[PDB]
């Protein structure tokens, strides 16, 4: 009955030197960039999701701001107010999303979030796009608005989103990291979706692999490859099963088996690595961030990526 | 009487990479040649000091350990087992001194740092070189080290050192990030010493100013520039004072004047930037903390700077 067979609903929290009020036109511009991608790769390829895949998006708070403010106080090189300095190779990228998930008002924001979300998904049911509407709600995180979509749909084994999630795509986020202070200091915690997608640029600051934190020998099995579009726009026919990688690397591995199957976020691998072009490396440190943060919305490998997971549900 | 007037306590805790059990002989042959730097400095313009300054180490525990093995593990880019990638050009240095303090294990290495200088001060007034002391003892800690000192030396306004610190000086570490945590997760807090010194090269990755989490307009004013032994032996003739610098910059910062000196850590300014050979800036990301940690061991630069505090106690 309903058109709409995929919402695929994006927490845009911009990147971890964001600050302030942020500007909606922004978020609204780099959402229409990636819906007009998702158009065109599904007129040439995917031609029987035309018209059935909507995106929404849910504006989240910088959560970055404070630390922002700490960081750039702390940088040893001369700067403006307000300003980091291009000369500081190795600013502190890292240290901004600990302090912002550090913050006594961090749970607000997720509240925050949750909030938010669940307004703009009961407008679109009441839309006549979402009338009807019994199809899968697909999260999309990006740098910053991956760590708050995470944390909300979380729980052990503030309110909940009023949907329950299928496929969670990170775009760039540093979750690991912040797991990893986690479990430092208070030494299983699996998000409720379907499964985790993670996409990362080996060189950007921000890239933290996941699926050591669930099993450790991960470190030594190298994230899947995304396919570039360009060459394999129909995907590169590997599997992406947790099992064919526990299967190749049996010796590192193998009750091995059963025990990491069911910690696993999926029956997927969680780690990929997208291909970057050199030109994005030849920036300063603290252009980074913005910049792997604006790939996204044009990139054609990860929408043909997305595009490929939500056609098991066809 | 005694022949020692001041004593010079170097926690030695390496670096934010080092792991594991130390070499013992790698941290005594840092102090051997820190104790050679001195004595050729000492002979060539501070004669009058000459056999009245020991330097004695203490061996701090690795505290990042477990947080090289988790950033190591993060690592999106191919790697050997235990080892980092040269290719991961933004590898989370930043992340390292925070696993690292925020460990629950934390408060029991600075307990261990206490009982071990403890000891070692107590071998001290035994030996020859100590008996009848009553000079000044002042504290030296490294990358890592500096950490140790500082929380144990801190009170608000484990045991404790059997002795009163005048000097502290810190060669390039990363307290500054580390206080930023603090405050951002429990919103004064001061080390009992005579005056903190904060050295730093401003391409370290451990470089973090101080004094703008005292006085935040304090990153508009450039640190202190330590004058190049090789053309400033005797030094340039700067006072150092912070009344200095208010004074200066008297618009910025002025009550103004005696609340912002009333919470300074001594008298003089806290962040002094050194001067940076370009070779140490063609490095490798991995490369860089133990390289500016090994600087400081041979610096003619800092030993000089040293040696001009230790003598308004002459």
């Amino acid at each position: 009955s309903c058109k709409t067979h995929v919402l695929l609903l994006v927490l845009h929290g911009g990147n971890i030197l964001d600050t302030g009020a942020g500007d909606p036109s922004c978020k609204a511009a780099d959402i229409h960039t990636f819906s007009s991608v998702l158009e065109k790769v599904t007129r040439a390829h995917f031609p029987a999701a035309l018209g059935h895949i909507l995106i929404k998006f849910v504006p989240c708070p910088a959560i970055c701001s404070e630390a922002f403010s700490l960081v750039s106080h702390l940088n040893p090189y001369s700067h403006d107010e307000g300003c980091l300095s291009s000369s500081q190779d190795h600013v502190p990228l890292a240290a901004l999303p600990l302090l912002a998930i550090s913050s006594p008002q961090y749970q607000d924001a997720v509240a925050t979030v949750i909030e938010r979300a669940n307004q703009v998904y009961r407008e679109f049911l009441k839309s006549s796009d979402g009338i009807g509407f019994s199809g899968q709600v697909c999260l999309i995180g990006d740098c910053v608005g991956g760590l708050l979509a995470f944390d909300a749909i979380c729980y052990s084994a503030l309110g909940r989103f009023d949907f329950d999630v299928s496929d969670f795509f990170l775009f760039g986020s540093p979750l690991g990291l912040v797991l990893a202070m986690r479990r430092t200091v208070l030494p299983q915690v699996r998000p409720a979706c379907s499964q985790v997608y993670s996409f990362f640029h080996c060189a950007d600051p921000s890239a933290s692999r996941l699926e050591p934190l669930l099993e450790p020998k991960f470190h030594l099995v190298p994230p899947v490859s995304v396919p570039r579009y360009q060459r394999f726009p129909l995907g590169d026919g590997q599997s992406l099963l947790l099992a064919d990688a526990l299967h190749t690397h049996s010796p590192l591995f193998l009750v091995g088996a059963s025990r990491i199957t069911a910690k696993w976020w999926g029956s997927k691998r969680i780690d990929y690595a997208l291909y970057c072009p050199d030109v994005l490396t030849a920036f300063p440190t603290v252009a980074l961030p913005h910049l792997f943060h604006a790939s996204y919305w044009e990139s054609t490998d990860v929408v043909a990526f997305i595009l490929r997971q939500v056609m098991r549900y066809e």
